């Protein structure tokens, strides 16, 4: 008979789950597995993220057993439990989300080498991706395209995106009864607290594709706004109703279709026919998406300056003091240090949160590496995602994909413009609650009266500046100037 794995790793969905309908499909028992190294802490994450990771599980574990069945956490890693379940539970098909990143490859490999072992057919849709990235690849004549221009001008000689596929049945083959490794006492998911953290998890976005598809209902009920979408124009200091979707951290875990979310645009463009077009658009937002899969998936070393074929070779500064003062939130300057406070609080920033923290940190102000504020992102974003990361990064850093290194985000001026009171910031750092609005972006200036009587003298209550902008920028203008001609 036919006993199948359906293996969640991404995907972390029901609805367009290709590899899920397979497995069910003339099923005797299916098999709902995801694997969770006990570990993983012992060895980087927040809780937040984390635990986002835990709420998406509960979600799908509320989903099978309204269809008969049960998702199964089994702890250890996939080479090892893996030949134990296929014979215990005598499966003959094993399905799977293909996954590009350079971890998922190797694991991916080894797995399929036990399947053949063991007799096990292995069945990898692409789901996770608008698009088969490497049919992009080498319709494009065997390179990724490299700027988005010409990207955008090859996904619309593919055509359209595959279209979601169908729900699962409404009933599901259950795994089969009284199997030592389904033990429902191994096999639940765990909570924040089991897995070693002992900090509550303190972000405002529940995980979940139950969630997802409610937070895209929301995004559509006005259709106009979709239609008009133009992501430059929208607003970083919105925090009480996001200037975004806040879709990211759904995709990343694959709790929302990518591929659901592209039907759901088109058909709203179909009937507004002015609507925004890539790359400012929301769909050109999903090609964002797409761009950096296809090139960093076939980039070696991508997530790395050195040894990256697409990467400058940039001499940044090796200065910790620099580094810990933007991670902790203490540079002195409040825009940037609210921002950093919304990561390590929420793990999500607006787009241009982002650029005004990254840019601070590497080619604007303190000249430390792209290297080191993307691994602050990776441990503290809900949202993170290798390629999404690591390519925004090296844009931000003038490194990779921009080379514009003249235009330096100014971290007094730049959220001034679209919240001249300071909402944002009195709402992250609520030491600056009752600053006037006149020195809120820099406290600095105020005279030493106005700050004893708003609470935050400087230097007793908030930091002073670590720089002063204009030299430092300067400064580090004149340095990347000299790198791009030594290249
Ligand atoms: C330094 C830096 C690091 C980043 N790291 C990540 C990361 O780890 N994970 C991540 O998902 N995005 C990352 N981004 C990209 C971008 O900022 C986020 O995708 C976006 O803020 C998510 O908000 P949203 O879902 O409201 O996006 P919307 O504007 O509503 O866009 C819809 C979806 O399009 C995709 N998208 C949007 N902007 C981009 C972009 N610039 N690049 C790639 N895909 C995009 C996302 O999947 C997003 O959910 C990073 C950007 C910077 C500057
Ligand atoms: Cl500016």
């Amino acid at each position: 008979v036919k006993n199948s794995i359906i293996w969640f790793r991404k995907g972390l969905r029901l609805h367009d789950n290709p590899a899920l309908l397979e497995a069910c499909k003339d099923a005797k028992h299916v098999y709902p597995v995801f694997v969770l190294d006990p570990h993983f802490l012992q060895q980087k994450v927040s809780v937040n993220r984390y635990n986002f990771l835990l709420e998406s599980l509960e979600d799908l574990q509320r989903s099978f057993q309204a269809r008969g069945s049960r998702l199964l956490v089994l702890r250890g890693k996939p080479e090892e439990v893996f030949p134990r379940v296929f014979r215990e539970w005598g499966v003959t098909q094993l399905c799977f989300e293909h996954d590009t990143e350079p971890y998922a490859k190797v694991r991916d490999a080894a797995v399929r080498r036990l399947a053949a072992e063991a007799g096990v057919e292995v069945v990898t849709p692409i789901s996770h991706t608008l698009y088969d990235t490497d049919m992009l690849v080498a319709r494009n004549g065997g390179a990724a395209p490299l700027t988005m221009q010409s990207f955008t001008k090859l996904v619309d000689r593919v055509g359209d995106p595959p279209a979601p596929a169908p729900d699962p049945p409404a009933a599901m083959p259950p795994p089969a009864e009284d199997m030592p490794s389904a033990a429902p006492a191994a096999t639940g998911v765990p909570t924040w607290q089991e897995v070693g953290f002992k900090e509550p998890p303190l972000t405002v976005f529940k995980g979940g594709e139950t969630e997802a598809l409610a937070r895209l209902e929301a995004a559509f009920q006005d259709p106009k706004w979709v239609a008009g979408f133009q992501k430059p124009d929208t607003d970083p200091s919105a925090w009480e109703k996001p200037a975004t979707t806040v879709l990211s951290p759904y995709l990343k875990f694959g709790c929302l279709s990518a591929r659901l979310f592209h039907a759901r645009l088109l058909e709203v463009y179909r009937r507004h026919p002015a609507h925004s077009q890539p790359p400012v658009s929301l769909r050109g937002q999903l090609l964002w998406r797409e761009f950096f899969y296809t090139v960093g998936s076939t980039t070696p070393n991508f997530h790395r300056m050195a040894g990256n074929p697409v990467c400058k070779q940039i001499d940044w500064d090796d200065n910790p003091e620099f580094l810990a003062a933007w991670r902790e939130a203490r540079t002195g300057f409040p825009w940037i240090d609210a921002i950093m406070t919304q990561l390590v609080t929420w793990g999500w920033m607006h787009h241009l949160a982002r650029h005004s923290v990254a840019c601070f940190l590497t080619r604007g102000d303190l000249y430390v590496s792209w290297e080191r504020g993307m691994e602050v992102f990776e441990e503290h974003l809900i949202d993170q995602d290798h390629y999404l990361n690591a390519a925004n990064w090296m844009w931000l850093s003038a490194s990779a994909f921009f080379s514009q290194y003249f235009r330096v985000y100014s971290p007094v001026v730049f959220g001034k413009k679209y919240d001249p009171e300071g909402r944002f910031i009195r709402k992250f750092l609520p030491v600056l609650k009752d600053m006037p609005a006149k020195y809120i972006y820099e406290p600095w200036t105020a005279p030493l009266e106005v700050q004893r009587k708003a609470g935050c003298v400087v230097g007793r209550d908030y930091p002073a500046p670590i720089v002063d902008h204009a030299v430092a920028s300067k400064a580090c203008i004149a340095r990347m100037a000299a790198a791009y001609r030594r290249s």
